[PDB]
């Protein structure tokens, strides 16, 4: 199976998922000087007051915090988007060391981690249908830097010891994802893909400019997770990021001057 190791990592993925070498792959480097301010972009609308978290799952690649997406409870709209996109899950990508971990980069800078809030376009009815469409998903990406703790992250951190290994899940209700946002919703946006297999070219990416800060201690607990299943040789869950891919024929737009 695919993963992040030496033998099954990003440089191998194209052998089973040829779209890995496609024309709208993610992540990318965001060249801040080349990104054009687009005064026609809207403020984003992040409506998470009725979000219903259900469960957290170690899927062998990351951990996903899952939401009830059976009604418009937690939705993303506006910005570059047409229509309404429902929150299904969030997850992170992180490094073995603070100097790497993000998937997007900003003028080649790597952040310690990157949060992805994954949303699907309601016009397609369910997530599986959405990922087959070029405007099927909207992923809100937020960089993490190490400094002061993020108080709204600690609930997530504290449940990680209960889902150490692949396939473990735990009940995770009443978690408010608004506590993971930065102050500003200034963003860059471009058309891209999933950053893991199957690498489908179905995402409008919205990457916030302002990182959140989390503590060393919080990230260290991410790095205690395991890629392996229970009882299997321990492989720490670290460096679960895909590097930047060719920009090709795409324009990154900025919401801000
Ligand atoms: N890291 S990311 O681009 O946000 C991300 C990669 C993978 C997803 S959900 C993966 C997947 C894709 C297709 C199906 Cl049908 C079920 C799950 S979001
Ligand atoms: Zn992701």
């Amino acid at each position: 199976h695919w993963g992040y190791g030496k033998h099954n990592g990003p440089e191998h993925w194209h052998k089973d998922f040829p779209i890995a070498k496609g024309e709208r792959q993610s992540p990318v480097d965001i060249d801040t000087h080349t990104a054009k301010y687009d005064p026609s972009l809207k403020p984003l609308s992040v409506s998470y007051d009725q979000a219903t978290s259900l469960r957290i799952l170690n899927n062998g690649h990351a951990f996903n915090v899952e939401f009830d997406d059976s009604q418009d409870k937690a939705v993303l709209k506006g910005g570059p988007l047409d229509g309404t996109y429902r929150l299904i899950q969030f997850h992170f990508h992180w490094g073995s060391l603070d100097g790497q971990g993000s998937e997007h980069t900003v003028d080649k800078k790597k952040y310690a981690a990157e949060l992805h809030l994954v949303h699907w376009n309601t016009k397609y009815g369910d997530f599986g249908k959405a990922v087959q469409q070029p405007d099927g998903l909207a992923v809100l990406g937020i960089f993490l830097k190490v400094g002061s703790a993020k108080p709204g992250l600690q609930k997530v951190v504290d449940v990680l010891d209960s889902i150490k290994t692949k396939g473990k899940s735990a009940d995770f209700t009443n978690f408010d994802p608004r506590g993971l946002l930065p102050e500003s919703l200034d963003y860059w946006t471009y058309p891209g893909s999933l950053t893991t297999p199957p690498l489908l070219e179905c995402v409008t990416w919205i990457v916030l400019k302002e990182p959140i800060s989390v503590s060393s201690e919080q990230v260290l607990k991410f790095r205690k997770l395991n890629f392996n299943g229970e009882g299997e040789p321990e492989e720490l869950m670290v460096d679960n990021w895909r590097p930047a891919q060719p920009l090709k024929n795409r324009q990154i737009k900025a919401s801000f001057k």
